Order: C-alpha cells, then sequence, then structure tokens
C-alpha cells in the first residue's frame, strides 16, 4: 500500500505535467548532481563500511564520479535528443500534403532497482537517462549496502519532493513488492536468475524492462598479442573491486604455449599493485560472508575435480580470509561440469582456458550463454574482425578490459542471458521514451476520385494488380 | 521437440553464417517478395474464404501490397542501416588514441506470431525488419484463418529451406509451445490478455519480446473541426475490414452540441460507401460466428444498461446477420461498467462519448489504458499540441484515422497495455539487432604515471576530490 501510494502520487503529478521542457529536465539533473556533490563524503564512508573496508578512492571514482559524469552528460546533451524528427509520409498522399514525424515523450514513472557492487552507479547512471527522457522515478538501493541505501534515502529526501524522485529502502521482501508495481518502465541490475523473476513479475502488468544481468565475460588473447601489456590491463581491470564488476574478465582464453608466460606477467603486475593483501585497504573485500563462501566454493570444487589452481599476486592467510581479502586464484581448464565453469565468478578468481586455434575458443564461447562483455587483445585487424563477427556480447573492449561501460555516447547493456535493453547516451534517452509516430493528413483526399473507396473502381483494382511486382 | 528441432536447425545455421552481408539479406527479402508475387491470387482467395467473403480488393491492398511495400523498403534501405557508427570514446583516454563505435549484429532466430485480421501483413511486415537485421525466422500464422495459414506454409516451403525461413501451423496448443521456445527474439501481435501470457512465457528463457497488442483507440473531435470531413475520413477508416483493425477508431469524443450533426454525416457517408450491406462483397464479414456473437453482445449489453444505440449506414437484415455483415452501430455514452466500455470492439460498432470541454475527454482517456492509436481532428495548432502532450498512445493520425501504420520510415507499435517494442523502418531494424558498443584502446596507458593505480597515493585522491563539482 505505501509503495503503491508513492507510485500513484508520482503518476498523478506526471499526468498534470503534460510536456516536460528541456530546462526542467536539466534542472532535475542538476539537482541530483548538487545532491551528490554535497553528500559524497558521507556516501563514500557508507560504501566503505558496507563492504567491510572498500577503498574510498575506488568508490569516489567508480560510484561518485561515474554517476556525476552520466548525469552531466545527460544534462548537457539532452537538447539534441528531444526535438521531433520529420519523416517521409505515406505515398501517394504525401503528394497531396500529408506529412509525418516521430516525437519522443516520457513514459511516466520509472522504477530503478540497483545492486550492491556499485551501489550508486547502478541507481544514478540509469537515472540520468530516465530523467533526460522526462520521467519521474523511484529508486530501490540494494539491501546488501544498507548504510549506502540509507544515506541515499536521506540525501534524496533532503533535495527532492517525493513526487519527483523518491527512494524505497528495505530487504529483498521490499524489492519483490517493488518489482510487482505497475511502473511505466522498470530497470533492474542483478543476476540472470533474479532477472528472470523480475521479468515474470513485470509481465503481470505488461511493464517494459531494462534488465542488466550477468554471465562469464571472456577475454581472447590473440596468439600475436603483447602478453605483458595484456597482463597489465587485465590485472588492473580484474583486481578492480576484487572482481565484483558485471564486466570483469571471468574467463581468459590463451594459447597453450603462452599460458605460463601470461600467468607470470599477471602475477608480477598484481604484486606491484598489491604488495600486501591482508590489511591492505586498497584491496576491496568480497562484500559479505555469503558471497565470499560462494566464490571460495567454486575454487574448492574445481580443485576437488582435478583442476590445477594457481596463486597469483600473493598468498592466502588467516587474516586475509577473515577480512575477505584474497589474492587471485587462477583455475586452469576446469571441467565443464565444475561450478566455476558454470557460474559467474564475480570475485577474486579467474578461469584460464588454453587453446590451439582461436576458433576453438570462439566455439566454446558460442556454446555458452552470451556474456555481458567480451574482450580481444591483439594487433591483427582481420583476426579482431573475425572474432567480433562470430561472437555476440553485450559490449566489447579491444586491448583493454572494463572500459566500454564508461562510454557516455554508446549504449550499455546485455543480450540473451546477459540482459535486454540499455542505458547511456541517446540510446538510453530512447529507452525511457516512447517514440510516437504521427501522420498528419493533407488538405485534399484523392481516394474518392481515384475509385479507391467502396464501391471499388475497376480501374483502381487494375492498378493495384499492376503494383504487384518484384 | 519437432518445434525445438526446427529452432535448433535455424540456430545451427545462424552460428555458421558468421557475418550476414547486405546482399544476402537483400536476396532473402527478394525471395519473400518473389514468393508473394507468384502466389498472391491464391493467397487472396484463401483470405476471402477464411472470412466467409472478405473483399479480394481489401486483401490485395492491405495484406499483399502492404507486405510487399514493407519488404521492398527493407530491401532497398538496409545498406543505410548496417554500417558501424563511430562514437566519442572515454575521456581522458581519447586524448591518448582510444576510439569507440557501435556495431549492429543480428540476434539469431526470431519467432513471429501473426493474427487473423491481417494474416499476411502481421507476419511479413515484421519479417521485413527481422530479415533486414540479418536474422532467420519462424512464422506462426493464425489458426482463425486456416486456409491462409496453410497457403503460407506451402508457399514458404516451396521457396525457402526451413533453416532460413519456416512456418508452423496449429491451434492454441501449438501457439503455447511456440511462445515457450528459447527464441533470440519473439514477435507477437494479438490481444492484450494473450500478450501478457506470451510475455510470461518468454520470461522463463529471458526472450525479448515485441508485443503489438490492443486497446480502445480514441478519436478527439475538436469543436472547431470540419465535422463532415471528419465523418467521411472516420467512416472510411472504421468500415475498413468492418472495424477489425488494431488501429480502428473505437471511441469518438464529440462536443455534446455536435453529436447529432456528426452522426448524420457519418450515416450519409456510410450509405454512399455501402449502398447495400447484405450480399455486398465490399462489406468484410466479422471473421467467424464467435467474434460476431462477441461484438453483437457488446451492443446488446450497452442498450440493456440504458445506452442509446443509433443505426449508421443501413438497417440490419436476416441475410446480413447470417453473412455477419452489419451496418455500424453507434453506442452513445455507455456506462463505465458496460462490456463495450471495457473491451476492444474490433468490429462494426463504435462508442460515441460526448464532452462539454475537450480536457474532459483527455482526462477520461488518461484514466483508461494507453491505446495503440489516438486520433485528433481539428485545425487549431495549439489545441492539437496540447492534446498530444497530455496523452500517450502507440501512434497518432491527425485529421485522418488508420494511416500511420503505413509509414515505412517510422516505428509502428504500442505503449503500456497496447504493447512494447516496434517494427518498420530503421527503428524496426534496430529492434531485431543487437547494438554492440565497442571501446578500442590507444597506444599509451597514462594511468600508472598519473598515480591512478594502486597503491593509491594522496595526490591522486586530491585530484579525484577536485573533480567533484557541479
Amino acid at each position: 500500500a505505501p509503495l503503491r501510494a508513492l507510485l500513484d502520487a508520482q503518476r498523478a503529478a506526471f499526468l498534470e505535467d503534460g510536456g516536460v521542457p528541456d530546462t526542467l529536465r536539466q534542472a532535475r539533473l542538476q539537482r541530483v548532481i548538487d545532491m551528490l556533490v554535497e553528500h559524497h563524503d558521507a556516501l563514500c564512508a557508507a560504501m566503505e563500511q558496507d563492504f567491510g573496508g572498500r577503498s574510498r578512492v575506488f568508490s569516489l571514482m567508480n560510484d561518485v564520479l561515474g554517476s556525476l559524469a552520466s548525469l552531466k552528460h545527460a544534462r548537457d546533451q539532452l537538447p539534441n535528443w528531444t526535438p521531433r524528427e520529420p519523416r517521409p509520409s505515406v505515398a501517394p498522399f504525401d503528394s497531396f500534403g500529408a506529412t509525418a514525424w516521430v516525437q519522443y515523450q516520457p513514459k511516466g514513472v520509472v522504477g530503478i532497482v540497483g545492486t550492491w557492487n556499485a551501489p550508486l552507479f547502478t541507481l544514478f547512471s540509469p537515472l540520468a537517462s530516465v530523467l533526460a527522457a522526462g520521467n519521474r522515478a523511484v529508486l530501490k538501493p540494494s539491501e546488501l549496502t544498507p548504510r549506502t541505501a540509507e544515506a541515499v534515502a536521506q540525501a534524496v529526501a533532503a533535495f527532492f519532493a517525493p513526487e519527483e524522485l523518491a527512494v524505497v529502502t528495505g530487504g529483498p521482501d521490499v524489492g519483490a513488492e517493488f518489482a510487482a508495481q505497475p511502473w511505466d518502465h522498470l530497470v533492474f541490475t542483478g543476476s540472470t536468475a533474479v532477472g528472470k523473476r523480475v521479468m515474470q513479475a513485470a509481465a503481470e502488468n505488461l511493464v517494459p524492462v531494462t534488465l542488466e544481468l550477468g554471465g562469464k565475460s571472456p577475454v581472447l588473447l590473440s596468439p600475436g598479442a603483447d602478453l605483458r601489456n595484456a597482463a597489465e590491463r587485465i590485472a588492473v581491470g580484474k583486481s578492480s573491486n576484487s572482481g565484483q564488476l558485471c564486466v570483469a574478465p571471468d574467463v581468459v582464453w590463451v594459447h597453450e604455449s603462452q599460458a605460463q608466460a601470461f600467468v607470470e606477467a599477471l602475477d608480477e603486475v598484481w604484486r606491484g599493485l598489491f604488495p600486501t593483501i591482508a590489511g591492505n585497504r586498497d584491496v576491496v573485500p568480497v562484500v559479505n560472508e555469503r558471497h565470499f563462501a560462494r566464490v571460495e566454493s567454486y575454487v574448492a570444487d574445481a580443485a576437488e575435480r582435478g583442476a590445477r589452481v594457481l596463486l597469483v599476486g600473493g598468498w592466502p592467510s588467516a587474516q586475509g580470509t577473515a577480512e575477505r581479502r584474497m589474492p587471485l586464484r587462477v583455475v586452469m581448464n576446469p571441467p565443464a561440469d565444475s561450478e566455476i565453469a558454470r557460474h559467474e565468478i564475480f570475485g577474486p578468481a579467474l578461469v584460464l582456458n588454453t587453446f590451439r586455434e582461436l576458433p576453438q575458443a570462439v566455439a566454446a564461447i558460442n556454446a555458452g550463454e552470451r556474456p555481458l562483455a567480451l574482450y580481444y587483445f591483439g594487433s591483427d585487424e582481420a583476426e579482431q574482425r573475425w572474432v567480433l563477427e562470430h561472437t555476440l556480447s553485450g559490449g566489447v573492449s579491444i586491448n583493454d578490459v572494463c572500459m566500454h561501460p564508461a562510454l557516455h555516447d554508446a549504449p550499455f547493456g546485455g543480450i540473451g542471458a546477459s540482459g535486454m535493453g540499455r542505458y547511456h547516451g541517446r540510446e538510453g534517452f530512447l529507452e525511457f521514451s516512447h517514440a510516437r509516430s504521427v501522420y498528419q493528413a493533407g488538405s485534399h483526399d484523392p481516394r474518392r476520385e481515384w475509385g479507391m473507396l467502396p464501391p471499388y473502381g475497376e480501374q483502381f483494382e487494375a492498378m493495384l494488380r499492376a503494383s504487384v511486382t518484384r
């Protein structure tokens, strides 16, 4: 009842809104920016405590500045997106004055369900597109970052009336009720398995959904790639948030003859990034004991099944285990029925699979679900093109990892099991708009003269038949 | 299994296509064009007999030429849609050579479920966009047009290998198995209630959907509108297919003082279009006795509840009833709990609601579900703008009805209960494509030398804080 009452109040205000001018959308976006600028110290502290020691430097980059960048881009660019677009109209009536256009209008009240790994970005980066399109919104921060959820709730209550932007906090019971409301559009970031249940819940009210989901993002290492450079970039991206990123490298494909050299370079880079693991505040802990036991169970299962497990970047210790801070474990060619071959790792472990011929790796990728991200390292344009043409992933980075979601003017989203829909840029503006085609009649209707109206003319029928051509 | 075996055969062949060049997509579209050109007379005969007398002129114009025009537009225009689109890359790394683009790739195997009221158009017009995007497809014609379904199946089997394009026929049991398959995309046209169940079925496999559904499409008659011109255009569009169109005018809103003039004009026009009703091959029958009883019960139920019912365009007769050919019945101001106020008519009856101030009509529209189409007649540009700004519908026609789905270069689809997603034009190409964002790294990575890598120093932190600005 209280959640529905909030949706109804936003909807009542929207139906009185009518048109939502550019400058009102920009003012709303500016208000969100001003709120984050005012509250970012409290927000970084909350994120740190929620993880049990997540670096405020990483939070500032990933969640605070990442969100601010999305919001500013939408603020500054949306005047280019709102104008209507004239289109050719229906021939031959356009020869008599008929015209046409597409106009974009907000859908109304959008719900946004965030996740815990980037608990501001997964709320405020989709919000930037949602507000640019002229909607009102309700945010549901993750209960796995409850200090952050509460700081976001207090901050929005201080800056916004609830009819314009509101926050709902609570456990997964609240989230479930959230997903069942008749929104005009629902955005969800989270696991593939939960995304299915979100879509089932949305189906009850025909709510369109943006689902940003998961998978095992592969890296393809060209047999001709600079292995030392690839190891550096992959180490930086994989160690970010201790692998707790939706686009983190999950499986690396490397030529058999280059596996050892790659792991050695990966280890050297990682030890230079993290000279200690236990007690190192730069190492992001696994968010909680549940997810720590999850990741560790994949590693232990792989070892029991006979896969070789390598330590990269340090040694485990009692204290690191207690802090949920770990070096990278690399699992070589795990069996297809092992847990780590079948689940998203989302943590400090990595699968390293070897190949003889790069099409062998592409075939394995294609036999699995389509990942949110796919990566290719190399310098052979023909090979790069072949890999992309014969795969499908949500997005791609070439000669780096984890970079394409930071593109403001390109869509960010999945495909297949990694999700549907997108946000960011003009594509994200379109996602939360209805594209409304309009035909406008001309002055003179020639149908009656031409015999096109019943009782139908024989000449008209003759002309219809002469129009059936290749 | 047979249905799944066919999907798997198409999927296996898709994975071997790799890239799908423009010219292959054009050849596929041309083969569909050639098939329809070769078989259109037999298809029009099947459609006539399935309805018990649907005009071969109407079928030729709407199902045959409508489908052909969509396919030829996709064939001729797709080389404009497939090129990759460069985009600004991620700052500051674009100052170091990083680049980006969006590339479009087919999703794979698309299922298309058609309906009976336009049994070719609702298969082949979405198919045009599906094939333009590089996909393979399976079609499910409506079983309410069984001769047409069979003719489509035989025509496709004569012209196409089933791994490229195939047809499945059968009743609701087949339709349910069809909606449960793991397509890469599913297109469904039909009622809102069945669309809900389709979306529920798709959720189990995270299948993205294009749902083209229903509602009660309203006409707003400005008090300044030319009433005779509006009556003429509305009579023509409402009598098309005897109202069995997803964008047919369903409710007309008229100022109280103009209702009589409008109904008199509508009658005069309708009698000119159909001087007789019974035995008149120009009058499309209601497709079968079930839908005939449905439509007639809405009329009866409204009169039983006190609503005035007016005859437009002729007088009912025993012969007309047996043929399922009727004059228009106009139901005035029916109560909100009447069947005709709550259901899509989709036949030869129309609700006429009166207003004293035009905003009353908009308010009532906004209190119901969002319709697939909305129409405005008038000459006041400001009033026209106000109406469109304060309503939302799939599409719109101004000073005509039923025209905007014939736009080749604008999307066609619904919003809210009238559906989600779209086809036609570049928008339809994009519907059945994945838009894959790609970041490509530059030569020199500046992060290390700028202190952006762990171990995190205080100067990097200071630079981050200095970036937190309005």
